């Protein structure tokens, strides 16, 4: 017998994405060529395989600073990470191409599908 | 202005957090409550109760790595508000409720003890 907070969840990361505005705990800046984002390597490893691998192997475990790929552009970037942090997607068909190849860099599958629907809808 | 919203990202942003806590992944901070410790993520802490937001609001305070509860917080009224933290789900019990309800009032957070006031109601 247990009780379910069905918005604790939701509540949490929330205030997470609160203490990312005020770059409280980040413990990693995330170089996208000519942009920096800060972020929680654990929010960072919960929502992306590509960081999930990265911050699991003994290679690039504990840098605090990570590079990705060139071909990686800063507004699909900054999509998908302010998505992590608020479960939410503004998708249109002017993005749809960097918000798609940055979510299969990332392995982010579920953006992925929603974004193969809306190619294919439209 | 719209946009997508995924309905469970954030309750599976939980649990792949809890499954890093369970490894020891990332885990910044051990809580010492009496003869117990508990090793968890500040952020974690910070997110769902008031006492961790005002300490750890402190750099000086995020940057212990040990912080000791109250000597008279029952260490398994932790551990149960602990799990509740990083699950969404609280195992409440009449064997339990004392403990959950004082420790959940220490932390600052306030759903869970209004829950255990409506438990010790219908009980
Ligand atoms: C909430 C959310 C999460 C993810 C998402 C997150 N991660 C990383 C991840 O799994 N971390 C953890 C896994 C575990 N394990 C416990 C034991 O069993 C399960 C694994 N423990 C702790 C952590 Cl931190 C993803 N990894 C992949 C992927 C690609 N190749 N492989 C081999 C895996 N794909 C496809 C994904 O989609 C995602 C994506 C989206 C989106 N969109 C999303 O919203
Ligand atoms: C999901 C969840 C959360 C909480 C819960 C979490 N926090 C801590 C918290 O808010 N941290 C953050 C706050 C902010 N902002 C601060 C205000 O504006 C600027 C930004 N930014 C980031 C973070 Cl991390 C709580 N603090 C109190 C409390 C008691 N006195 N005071 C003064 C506060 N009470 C009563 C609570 O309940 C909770 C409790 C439960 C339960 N049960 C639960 O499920």
């Amino acid at each position: 017998s247990q009780i379910q907070f069905t918005r604790h969840a939701s509540d949490v990361l929330l205030n997470l994405n609160r203490l990312r505005s005020r770059d409280i705990l980040t413990d990693v800046v995330i170089v996208v060529s000519r942009e920096q984002f800060r972020a929680h390597k654990t929010v960072l490893m919960a929502c992306s395989g590509l960081f999930y691998s990265i911050f699991t192997d003994q290679l690039k475990r504990n840098l605090s600073v990570i590079n990705l790929d060139p071909e990686i552009n800063p507004e699909g970037f900054n999509i998908l990470l302010d998505f992590m942090y608020t479960s939410r997607l503004n998708l249109r068909e002017g993005n749809i191409m960097a918000v798609m190849a940055t979510a299969m860099y990332l392995q982010m599958e579920h953006v992925v599908d929603t974004c193969r629907k809306f190619i294919k809808a439209s």
